[PDB]
């Protein structure tokens, strides 16, 4: 169906690992919207076809507001494209590194949109486990969504692929190679509730070896400013034992997010 000729491309919106995106416009629609370029000879190697395989048949047929649509794909033997919704606002990462910290009122509502969105995911026992600032995106009256579904499987699971990068958003579980289930999204949605008001995730530090110690003994301290309601929130979510981390539901009512949201469920 589509390629690549279809299309006129504009500027970079930003880099992955693998993924080189751009916003193109659709020629005789003018629509517009963002190319996710893939390099074959790189997925090849690092051998996660069946990742983007995922990729697009998940993120295809959800459909929620907080959530990035897919549209479809093409390729051209040096190349995979992926169509996807394109995100005028940029990165929840772009704008904490703008901002430093954000306030209550910024925190409580990107967590309401997260919390509705991965209560929607967790219907169909998708689980994401890749949440973090640089895959969430902002539409144009501001709203997250989740997008970059690569790393995302059905529960319960074990984990056959390399972990890549940072540990910082992960639950001990996934770290020590156990076996997981939809609650390793909660613990995650900890870690970022911790970095909007702190402007760092809770278990930084110099070291992947001194970053696996601190998650998996969950060694975590509140500066002064964090308020008690964020604290108790918080808390909840970064438990070592998955089966104590709240339902979504307790998170969408829970007092502090009530009070300072300016969002529903
Ligand atoms: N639909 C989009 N609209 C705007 N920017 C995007 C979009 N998709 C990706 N980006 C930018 O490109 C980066 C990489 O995209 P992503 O799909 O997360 O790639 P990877 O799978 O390599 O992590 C994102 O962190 C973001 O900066
Ligand atoms: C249903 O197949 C797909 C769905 C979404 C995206 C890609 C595919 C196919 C499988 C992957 N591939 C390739 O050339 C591989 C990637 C290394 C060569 C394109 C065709
Ligand atoms: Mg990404
Ligand atoms: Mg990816």
């Amino acid at each position: 169906q589509w390629a690549l000729e279809d299309f006129e491309i504009g500027r970079p919106l930003g880099k992955g690992k693998f993924g080189n995106v751009y916003l193109a416009r659709e020629k005789q629609s003018k629509f517009i919207l963002a190319l996710k370029v893939l390099f074959k000879a790189q997925l090849e190697k690092a051998g996660v076809e069946h990742q983007l395989r995922r990729e697009v048949e998940i993120q295809s047929h959800l459909r929620h507001p907080n959530i990035l649509r897919l549209y479809g794909y093409f390729h051209d033997a040096t190349r995979v494209y992926l169509i996807l919704e394109y995100a005028p606002l940029g990165t929840v990462y772009r704008e904490l590194q703008k901002l430093s910290k954000f306030d209550e009122q910024r925190t409580a509502t990107y967590i309401t949109e997260l919390a509705n969105a991965l209560s929607y995911c967790h219907s169909k026992r998708v689980i994401h486990r890749d949440i973090k600032p640089e895959n969430l995106l902002l539409g144009s009256a501001g709203e997250l969504k989740i997008a970059d579904f690569g790393w995302s499987v059905h529960a319960p699971s074990s984990r056959r692929t390399t972990l890549a990068g940072t540990l910082d958003y992960l639950p001990p579980e996934m770290i020590e190679g156990r076996m997981h289930d939809e609650k390793v999204d909660l613990w995650s949605l900890g870690v970022l509730c911790y970095e909007f008001l702190v402007g760092k995730p809770p278990f930084e530090a110099n070291t992947y070896q001194e970053t696996y110690k601190r998650i998996s003994r969950v060694e975590f301290t509140f500066p002064d400013f964090v308020t008690e309601g964020a604290r108790d929130l918080i808390s909840r979510l970064l438990k070592h034992n998955p089966s104590q981390r709240p339902m979504l539901r307790e998170v969408l009512e829970h007092p502090w997010i009530t009070a300072n949201s300016s969002k529903p469920s």
